[PDB]
């Protein structure tokens, strides 16, 4: 409880974006890790602007396949979506 300046936000986010990784790319989920590089992982612009086109959908956002190379780890990733998700 009190005593941390730690909170939950981009974790949720990250664990979602891992198991969409793991699908695209064909791989497991553990071999994804938080500061992992999507490049090294296999993504490009193809298989990265359908991953986005998930991410657009589920977090209410307008963003395009070049984010991957401005947050190409997933620690970046998931608080750029937990930063810019609608509240609901």
């Amino acid at each position: 409880g009190p005593g941390s300046a730690v909170a939950v936000d981009p974790a949720p986010v990250a664990r979602a974006l891992r198991e969409e990784l793991a699908r695209t790319l064909y791989c497991e989920p553990g071999d994804i890790d938080d500061e992992a590089s999507f490049n090294t992982l296999g993504l490009d612009s193809i298989l990265g602007v359908e991953f986005v086109a998930f991410v657009n959908q589920t977090y209410g956002l307008d963003e395009k396949a070049g984010i991957l190379y401005d947050h190409p780890s997933l620690a970046a990733l998931s608080r750029h979506v937990a930063g810019r998700a609608a509240p609901v």
